[PDB]
């Protein structure tokens, strides 16, 4: 039998993976700097003056940056054989797509980018992740997001479940008042080292569906 990718997902364009890796290390250096951040370093950090997210962030993806949807290991994780066997799946191999980042985030365990996937690209979103999306009462898809950075011991699968836990709070309607007014959006501290930046304009990128094999 074939084997199947390491993982499916959107591939960034060089241009527009080269946009967003520049925004995000912008949006580090910005966040790192901000006086709302500095003052909370005890719930991001346990050790001490300033800290260069840049640095804590050192691990990044090497390549051109991505919006993965399922993890498959070549068929050795669950659910890979009938996520690659979809119809749509197979449709839109080697396909164009757009996607809309709609906010930045940083936690003491990861950098990421929001992705707001449209319909036509939900049917691409895995059903049976662990911890999905609808285990928390949120819709399906809602935990999408390119990697930007992470700790040292973090692992890539923590970038999603991040982001969940930040759509969660906001759900529960503690994403607070703005703590700063930054050039690309408003900043929210949701609490335990957890930041947002709400792009005013969402930013489109360019990719393509594909495999990747490693
Ligand atoms: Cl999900």
């Amino acid at each position: 039998k074939d084997f199947l990718p390491l993982y499916f997902g959107w591939f960034l364009t060089k241009k527009s993976s080269e946009t967003l890796r520049k925004a995000g290390q912008v949006f580090l250096e910005e966040l790192g700097n901000h006086k709302a951040f500095k003052k909370e370093l005890r719930h991001f950090i346990s050790g001490d003056e300033k800290l260069e997210l840049v640095s804590y962030f050192g691990k990044r993806p090497p390549g051109v940056l991505h919006c993965t949807t399922k993890f498959c290991d070549y068929g050795k994780a669950a659910g890979a054989e009938e996520y690659a066997q979809q119809e749509v799946v197979k449709r839109s191999y080697g396909k164009a797509f757009k996607l809309s980042i709609s906010a930045l985030f940083v936690t003491p365990k990861t950098a990421g980018a929001q992705v707001v996937l449209t319909d036509q690209e939900l049917q691409l979103w895995p059903s049976d992740l662990d911890k999905p999306s609808a285990s928390e009462g949120l819709p399906p898809g809602s935990r999408a997001q390119v990697t930007l950075g992470c700790a040292a011991d973090v692992q890539p699968v923590q970038t999603g479940l991040d982001l969940l836990d930040i759509l969660q709070q906001v759900k529960g309607g503690s994403q607070g008042e703005a703590v700063g007014e930054l050039p690309r959006g408003k900043l929210y501290s949701l609490g335990k080292g957890r930041w947002m930046l709400s792009l005013t304009k969402k930013m489109e990128v360019k990719a393509i569906f594909t495999g990747y094999y490693g």
